[PDB]
């Protein structure tokens, strides 16, 4: 049979089919087929065409996205989408009143708008366009102005920086609707005194200067931006006068210095909670907020403050978790680390500060998914013992030994991990298994968990595979020191373990990491292990996620040390196992990845023939101030100046001259800065190392564009191939 | 024996004597030995010591260079060198007075000085601070201050701006004293409205944030800087009210559009010759200007201003040549291409339009080295009609046909290439051979062209190389179209004719370009041919110099076309003398020749297997004003926009699906900038093209620190070994 090549890769030869719904009600959903919107009912599977294919072609512009309001009386069609860093874009949009069965054309949204959303019932907006925010009570009618202090790279009213982007709300929006719509929540940010990173951007040939990109980017240590909270009525806005925003303001225990706002949940239609961290991330405060009609102002009372901290890391994963509220807002659940440093979920009272635990064990919960009057759903990786697996649960809130697994047994081998997205008061729900297997899309009803029907088997996707010879993978764990540490293999078809063949190690290693998975993936390892014959393997080892605060803390305030050393002894056990060539061990990794991955070549083991890294971190002090001091503190010697200066991969360059080694980086690349590379060169330069590189222009951290990717991924395959001794093809051009 | 080997190369381990000497008057000079200065009497060669190497022990700082007044009673100290571009960079000075035994320790030159010079005659200063000039009369009194406009990155006094210092004038300094040090004549720039290059500089790693350099620089059609010529007495200057400076205005033939101040020559102590070259640079104006005592104005006589342009090119190799007055200043030498297109001495009277040619014949006039009251002195390349051999011949002023060869048949066979320095008044002249044997330095006397003795004649390097298996050069020529084109070849030590061996095409091949040379050379070729085997190759084509215009101006309009069809052309005639390998031709270059290699890669030729790129141009609307118009026109559709967009690297992109590519550039590169390669690869990836990468952080277009030179060569040599199957 034929192999999984690189041009299938890179060409998307073998496609993986999803189910991608959108439940508009507790019994319906909206399903993209042939380009058309079709509503579909849960319980029998019959549809109904609601927006033919056709409408879309109507307007001369090709369309993006769209939006359907909830009340299903327009659409907000989005085009001429601009892509900004990782979550943020600018577009146009327009709106189809689909009653009147028309494109309203006047009081448009401008063009060049940041974000856009509709109400979470009915058929308001609220939009950002230059940094300020306006909302429009009804679409053809004129927008009211909320904010008039947005100023591009200063004030951000209703979006992120860049910062807070990337690092804390994942999200470009700033603003939260409340349930009902009728107040809108936002935060503003205040950049003034942030400094910029600074890069050129080469632009089309025809571009006869170069431009300065300029961003205000807060490096460790660094100032960072503040921030401010606002809630405006939308109910009571008016033509004639300005919109009259309340704000609330952090706790007085954040107050006392630098803060960030991490979280906004609204609790009831009065009701909002919003949680602050500290700059130094191992302190944290909810604070509950409640309308009163007496003053029209938002009440914090200091007796309903909860607050979260930790002795051994930082708090959260990633940051604290979202609180899930129970209908009346009077309590809520959360999830939480325990005593023994395992993430549970945790029950609270919102005048009460000890919460009680609902789930306990050496395992952790990963999401809470729906909360109805009767059950609490979630997403754990208990079964099995797995921590790279994931199941759907229910617990009975009357009775917490009564827990359920939803998913664990429906296909044990096929699917061990699942997503879920339940419809809006958690009648149904649509399982979506991801690995081991092919993905498996199905629906089913909560009353008495029947599954209903497979929506997506992959069936097509199975028969074009069984003509190809296909990789295998293995999950399995090794023990160091008593503790179990996963790892997964990528493993040639028609697998020998009497042979012995090279092993590429790819890293990722960054706190919470997880790299060891039940996932099925179709990438640059498929092709590597099915047409190359290497094995792809990936370990997690301290300072990895899922697994509890002992491993996960354990690189606390020292980045570029154990998570270093445990990929390298993994690398060792892998050679101890037997059918691995010691001779040709390779390792690569982007991002953290790539960090790890230089500071392994330069660690001197002799463990490693070669190596790439893409786009990595070369020293703390470059990258930015929220993920790095998540972890390191700060770069003065009153904290942790001396471990910023120990872990460097420049320190290491003298041991590059045992390895080979190929650094990438975009030059456009606004989160790894180019710098970074540009630091590591230059070190290698200086101890006369010779080494492989390759700058992609105008390429960001994503190397994502489609001839970069191609790119990219050619030039790394003929790199591990000439590192392996592995033969080349001729090609006629 | 050993090989010349790649660590040889790069650690200078075969070390070129010099004779680097200053002449002081007709009959002296000082030469630097062992760190003492020496004063050598050149008919006897006996010395006496002019100032000991242990006067500045006590100084306390590290002694860059130093410059000792005509009349030689101070002595500048320059210290403190920063590099700026590739003339310019800032120093501390500091004075010392000879006869006193003294440092001058009030009214010093101020720190970060961009430029400083004493008068010609005695010893006055005139030094240029944050884009100002001063003149001090006396080094321990008070400067008096010329200029007040200075403005970093917009008025420039008595200095030049980026453009002017690399592409004009070769030189950071933009300061003319007069022959007796009277009058300080200056040029001022402005370039308020000329758009900046910026880039990041990255700096130590303890740097945080990379900072943005920003530099006036005007690319291909951009707005220029503009210009103002001035002329101040020195004589008198007063503490009490600011100096007067007198304009001289461009002719009105110049002011009409864009132009450049293109050359200044004082010609006596009242009478100075200044050139303009209009901005389509094919015609160039002289105004012959003279003091006049009743108004303290200086006049330009259109009686004495004079005319020089090219129908079939630009004006000048660079620029229009410098005028060599005659003592009176009533006449002069200029070279100036002929009727037949090669460049001879012609001789003007300042008020006669008609110049008499004194030269002529299928061969040029490098340039004119010295005038007596009975003869000229002058380097052309006539000898054997060879355009890569240079020598000095003398010409009687009263007899053209009174013509003496002073080096041809001096070593015939060690010596082809001869560069002089005569003293102040030519009574003597060192020669310098630097090939094709090894460099030989030997003094003469010019009353009858008789040698004194030999100064340097590199018995040392010869005693070492014995020992070494060497390369070998030759210097010959292929006819096309009648017309021989010029190469030479490093053949490997022990060359056997029967063999097939590697090429390496080294390339340069710009306008007036020559690399078919007698030149010898110790470089990374050395170490190819001696320890790789490896043939590297030159050749000149269209577009090379000292040949004529046919040949020169043939790429006129044009670049980016003869010039790499003849590399391709050479490379082809090599495969068929019979030794070279034709699976195993590679080219390479650096700067314009980084563009001609990028393009023959990208030619679909089939001739070249590999080859690499160091800091090319990639189009030409990226790189500077002056030198990309000079050739190319503006980029206009009316003028050349055509060709300009025809002639880039990223257009050929499809075919290095050919070749194996190795592609070099310093991120801070000032010259052809990063953005350039960043072109070039952007347009590879966008057609799929593998190829290899290398950039140099905070590296000009030198790569010149010592980390980055060892660093390049060795991954070239690597890149250059792999392609060739050399283990
Ligand atoms: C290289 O060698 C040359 C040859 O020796 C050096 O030239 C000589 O320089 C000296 C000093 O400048 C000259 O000295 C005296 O010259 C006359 C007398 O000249 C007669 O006798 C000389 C031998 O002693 C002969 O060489 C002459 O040809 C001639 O017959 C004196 O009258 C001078 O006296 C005056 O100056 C001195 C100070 O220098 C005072 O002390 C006296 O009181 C008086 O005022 C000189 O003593 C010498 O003439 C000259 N020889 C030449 C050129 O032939 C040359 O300097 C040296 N160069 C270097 C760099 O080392
Ligand atoms: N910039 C940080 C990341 C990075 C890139 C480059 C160098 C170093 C590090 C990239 C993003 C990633 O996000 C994790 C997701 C968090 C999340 C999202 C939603 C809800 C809860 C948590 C972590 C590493
Ligand atoms: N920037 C132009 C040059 C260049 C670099 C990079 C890309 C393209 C081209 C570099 C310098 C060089 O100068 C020649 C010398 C002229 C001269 C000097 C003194 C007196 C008379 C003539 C020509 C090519
Ligand atoms: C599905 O069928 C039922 C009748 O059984 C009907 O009421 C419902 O509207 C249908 N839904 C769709 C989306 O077609
Ligand atoms: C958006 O841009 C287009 C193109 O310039 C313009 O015609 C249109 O009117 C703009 N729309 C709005 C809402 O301003
Ligand atoms: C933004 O912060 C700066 C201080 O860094 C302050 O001067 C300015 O008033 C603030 N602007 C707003 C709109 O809050
Ligand atoms: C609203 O605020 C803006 C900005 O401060 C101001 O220009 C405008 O006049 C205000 N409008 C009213 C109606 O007060
Ligand atoms: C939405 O909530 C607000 C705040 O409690 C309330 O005044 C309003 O009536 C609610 N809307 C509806 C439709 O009940
Ligand atoms: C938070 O971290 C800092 C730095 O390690 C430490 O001084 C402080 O005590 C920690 N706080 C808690 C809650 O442990
Ligand atoms: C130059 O700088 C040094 C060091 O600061 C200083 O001592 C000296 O006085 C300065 N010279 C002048 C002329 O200002
Ligand atoms: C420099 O030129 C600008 C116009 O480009 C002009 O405004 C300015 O006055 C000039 N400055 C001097 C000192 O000549
Ligand atoms: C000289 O010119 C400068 C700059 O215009 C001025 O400040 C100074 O007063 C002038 N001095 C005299 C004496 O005129
Ligand atoms: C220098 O030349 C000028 C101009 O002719 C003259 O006035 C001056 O006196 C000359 N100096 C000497 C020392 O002869
Ligand atoms: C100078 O060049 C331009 C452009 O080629 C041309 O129009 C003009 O005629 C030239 N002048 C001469 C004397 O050839
Ligand atoms: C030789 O002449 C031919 C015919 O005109 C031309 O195509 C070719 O470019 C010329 N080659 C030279 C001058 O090297």
């Amino acid at each position: 049979r034929k192999t999984y090549t690189l041009t299938d890769y890179l060409k998307n030869t073998y496609r993986l089919k999803l189910y991608s719904l959108r439940w508009i009600s507790d019994h319906e959903y909206l399903y993209k087929q042939e380009n058309n919107i079709l509503v579909f009912n849960a319980e029998y599977g019959n549809s109904s065409v609601f927006l033919e294919n056709s409408t879309f072609d109507e307007f001369g512009h090709s369309i993006n996205d769209y939006s359907i309001s909830p009340d299903g009386q327009f659409i907000l069609l989005e085009y001429n989408y601009v892509k900004q860093w990782r979550h943020s874009y600018t577009a146009s949009y327009d709106i189809y009143d689909l009653n009147k069965r028309q494109l309203i054309t006047e009081e448009r949204i401008p063009n060049n708008t940041q974000w856009v959303t509709w109400s979470p019932v009915g058929h308001k907006l609220a939009y950002v366009w230059n940094n300020d925010i306006y909302v429009k009570i009804e679409p053809n009618l004129p927008s009211y102005r909320i904010t008039w202090t947005g100023k591009e790279d200063i004030i951000y009213n209703g979006i992120t920086d860049w910062v807070y982007e990337e690092e804390v709300f994942s999200a470009y929006s700033a603003l939260w609707w409340s349930p009902n719509g009728t107040f809108l929540a936002y935060a503003q940010f205040n950049d003034t005194e942030v400094p910029l990173i600074e890069y050129s951007f080469y632009s089309d040939e025809s571009l006869q200067y170069p431009k300065t990109v300029r961003v205000p980017y807060p490096k460790a240590g660094a100032v960072n931006p503040t921030v401010k909270f606002f809630v405006v009525n939308t109910d009571s806005l008016s033509s004639v006068t300005n919109a009259t925003s309340i704000q609330i303001t952090a706790p007085a225990s954040m107050l006392i210095g630098d803060h960030y706002l991490c979280d906004v949940t609204w609790a009831t239609q009065e009701r909002i909670s919003l949680q602050w961290l500290r700059r130094i991330q191992n302190y944290s405060v909810m604070d509950i907020c409640d309308y009163d009609e007496s003053s029209g102002r938002w009440n914090c009372l200091v007796a309903r403050q909860h607050i979260e901290m930790s002795t051994t890391g930082w708090v959260g994963r990633f940051r604290p978790s979202e609180p899930h509220f129970t209908l009346d807002g009077n309590s809520f659940y959360k999830i939480i680390s325990n005593e023994e440093g395992y993430r549970h979920i945790c029950y609270f009272q919102i005048d009460k500060k000890d919460c009680t635990f609902i789930t306990k064990g050496t395992w952790e919960v990963i999401g809470i998914e729906a909360l109805t009057s009767d059950y609490l759903y979630y997403i754990s990786n208990e079964y099995k013992g797995m921590p790279g697996g994931r199941n759907l649960y229910k617990i009975q809130l009357i009775d917490y030994t009564k827990v359920t697994c939803l998913s664990c047994e429906l296909n044990p081998e096929r699917c061990q991990y699942y997503s879920v997205s339940f419809s809006k008061e958690a009648k149904y729900y649509q399982l979506r298994c991801s690995g081991p297997g092919l993905p498996l899309y199905t629906l089913h009803s909560s009353v008495n968990d029947k599954g209903l029907r497979v929506l997506e088997d992959n069936s097509a996707l199975d028969k074009m595979l069984q003509n190809v010879q296909m990789p295998s993978k293995k999950l399995d764990f090794i023990i160091l020191n008593e503790t179990k540490f996963w790892y997964q293999m990528i493993l040639p078809p028609h697998f020998d373990k009497s042979k012995k063949y090279p092993l590429l190690l790819d890293v990722y290693a960054g706190p919470c990491s997880q790299k060891a998975d039940t996932v099925f993936r179709l990438n640059w390892a498929t092709y590597l292990a099915s047409t190359e014959n290497i094995i792809v393997a990936s370990f997690d080892g301290r300072g990895s996620g899922y697994q509890g605060d002992k491993i996960m803390h354990a690189i606390n305030r020292r980045l570029g040390t154990f998570e270093v050393e445990d990929q390298i002894e993994a690398a060792r056990q892998f050679s101890k196992m037997g059918f691995v060539d010691n001779k040709r061990i390779a390792i690569w990794g982007w991002s953290y990845g790539g960090y790890v991955t230089s500071m392994v070549l330069g660690s001197g083991s002799g463990v490693f023939k070669c190596g790439i890294a893409v786009a990595p971190v070369s020293r703390w002090e470059y990258y930015d101030s929220v993920y790095t001091e998540r972890y390191m503190g700060l770069p003065t010697p009153e904290d942790n100046l001396d471990h910023y200066r120990n872990s460097t991969v420049m320190s290491r360059a003298e041991n590059f001259k045992q390895v080979e080694y190929l650094l990438i980086h975009g030059t456009a690349d606004d989160n790894v800065h180019f710098q970074q590379s540009a630091q590591i060169s230059k070190a290698l330069v200086d101890v006369g190392v010779d080494f492989q590189a390759m700058w992609y222009t105008d390429e960001d951290h994503g190397i994502a564009s489609s001839t970069a990717h191609q790119h990219i991924y050619t030039h790394m395959s003929h790199f591990i191939k000439q590192c392996f001794s592995l033969p080349a093809a001729a090609s006629w051009s």
